[PDB]
């Protein structure tokens, strides 16, 4: 079992083929097949073809980040079902994951999917990742989010999708999500939030939608959030009338820690905080009540 090329191979703690920053242009040959550890991090890969790593059986770890990622073939991670860790951040070029490139990898737990300029999460894209907890999709180029997209998630606790584009939260789209603690919505551009959208969502306790294009949210679509114990909700549009009243009610009674609601409307309550209103500032108009 030679070592490959300039990399580094050692047994402990795992077996471990280590080749970071060396200029690669795609995956070296000859990895050893007892690798654990695979750390392709920091090069210049741009293609990954069909079963790059199909020997290495006992591979739990794979860190492809901060290369030149262009494409990722269908069957790029073919016989790596042991794999728990996946990274691919950093590849801001990526742009689309193909569908199946993710399919029988049920034991992983981590996927890093940050800054690769995704366009779109096709369907069937995260199917069967029974085991993921963490999903990183943040600072990419996401422009919607499609229902049942993790609708097999149920093992997640953490899901980053802020710093995209995405425009509104339609009822499934977070739907299986039973063991979700932390959902990043913020820097975006969600505009409005479907009533039921956050149903399976009882365990959630950090909600972070700051940043973004809501004027206005209907206290049903928080009524699911049975453990939520951190909310923001800054830098958005609020309108302050009849139609934040049920969002005024819900917020006081919530135990937990809250950012300010900043009122953009009316001008008489310009940046005032909508839970330290009262109910009398919150008539009249400036849909729904009106
Ligand atoms: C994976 O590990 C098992 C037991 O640790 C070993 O028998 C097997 O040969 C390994 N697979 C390889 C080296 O491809
Ligand atoms: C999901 O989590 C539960 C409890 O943490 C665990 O029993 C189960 O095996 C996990 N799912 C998978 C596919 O490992
Ligand atoms: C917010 O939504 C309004 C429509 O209600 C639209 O005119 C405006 O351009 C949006 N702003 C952003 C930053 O998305
Ligand atoms: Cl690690």
């Amino acid at each position: 079992s030679p070592c490959p090329g300039a990399c580094v191979c050692y047994n402990e703690p795992k077996v471990t083929t280590s080749c970071p920053q060396q200029g690669l242009q795609a995956v070296p040959t000859g990895i050893p097949a007892s690798s654990q550890r695979i750390f392709l991090h920091g090069n210049r890969i741009s293609h990954v073809p069909a079963a790059s790593f199909q020997s290495c059986r006992n591979l739990t770890i794979l860190w492809l980040h901060s290369n030149a990622l262009a494409r990722i073939d269908a069957a790029a991670f073919t016989g790596l079902t042991l794999l728990e860790q996946l990274d691919l951040s950093d590849n801001a070029q990526l742009h689309v994951v193909d569908p199946t490139t993710f399919h029988g990898l049920g034991h992983l737990h981590t996927l890093h999917l940050d800054r690769c300029g995704l366009r779109e999460l096709g369907p069937g894209l995260f199917r069967g990742l029974a085991a993921l907890q963490y999903l990183y999709l943040q600072d990419n180029n996401l422009q919607a989010l499609p229902d049942n997209t993790f609708r097999d998630l149920g093992n997640l606790t953490h899901l980053f999708l802020h710093g995209n584009r995405i425009p509104s939260v339609p009822e499934h789209a977070f739907r299986g999500l039973h063991s979700l603690d932390r959902l990043l919505l913020h820097q975006n551009h969600v505009a409005r939030v479907h009533p039921h959208a956050f149903r399976d969502l009882g365990r959630l306790m950090t909600l972070y939608l700051f940043a973004n294009n809501l004027s206005m949210l209907p206290a049903e679509v928080l009524m699911p959030l049975r453990s939520l114990q951190y909310l923001r909700l800054n830098d958005n549009p609020w309108v302050c009338d009849c139609r934040a009243r049920p969002l005024w009610a819900w917020l006081q009674k919530f135990r937990g820690s809250s950012s300010e609601v900043p009122c953009n409307l009316p001008q008489r309550l310009a940046d005032r905080d909508l839970k330290r209103l009262a109910a009398s500032d919150l008539e009249g108009c400036a849909p729904k009540c009106c």
